[PDB]
This record gives structure tokens, sequence and C-alpha cells, in this order.
């Protein structure tokens, strides 16, 4: 129970916000596909871990990136780990150390297409 299977759809919503991670886990990994039918370029999603305070200078960093760089800021010290930017039909994988959470605090998971945060925005905790 290390893994977790994320999907981002054409409605512009993950379907989770709330990730939790088994602290007995020593790696955790996030399964991100795209079951809608619009493309990258229209609705595009990532999977991008940062702690609260990070979450919108990433977001807003990567807006300023754009799409080439798949919205977001290449060699960004603030995130965690993140997937690739994805289209409908794709699917991308990430896996990231443990040690990189704590218990007691929630960490942010969000998609940096832009406006898209206004909801896939939610929390991952170490429990
Ligand atoms: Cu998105």
């Amino acid at each position: 129970e290390c893994s977790v299977d994320i999907q981002g759809n054409d409605q512009m919503q993950f379907n989770t916000n709330a990730i939790t991670v088994d602290k007995s886990c020593k790696q955790f990994t996030v399964n991100l596909s795209h079951p809608g039918n619009l493309p990258k370029n229209v609705m595009g999603h990532n999977w991008v871990l940062s702690t609260a305070a990070d979450m919108q200078g990433v977001v807003t960093d990567g807006m300023a990136s754009g799409l080439d760089k798949d919205f977001l800021k290449p060699d960004d010290s603030r995130v965690i780990a993140h997937t690739k930017l994805i289209g409908s039909g794709e699917k991308d994988s990430v896996t990231f150390d443990v040690s990189k959470l704590k218990e007691g605090e929630q960490f942010m998971a969000f998609c940096t297409f832009p406006g898209h945060s206004a909801l896939m925005k939610g929390t991952l905790t170490l429990k």
C-alpha cells in the first residue's frame, strides 16, 4: 500500500483532494492518468507536490514557464516531486522518498496548468 492511482479529467478535477501516505512506506508512487478526451495543450494535467507555503509560487512560475516546459519552472527547488504534463489517454508515474515528508503536516498536491489549481489542489499527509 505505497502507491495511489490519480486521474485528472476533462472537468479539471483530480479524483481525490486528500492523499494519505502510509508511514510504513519508504517510497510512495503516484500513477497519474488522463481519462478525458481533451489534449495536453487544452486540458493538460500534471501532479506536483510542494509545501503549502510554496504552492502559489510554483503555480505562478509554472504558468510563466509555458507549455513547452510543462507549465513547471525547471529545477524548481520547491517541488518535492512531480509527474510530467499529460493529455487525454496518457499516463505518467513518479516515485519519491517518504523521508521527504513528516507527520503532522498537510503538503499540497496540485496541477500547474493555467487555472487548473482552482479545483486541482488538495492535501497529502503522512499518517
Ligand atoms: Cu490540470
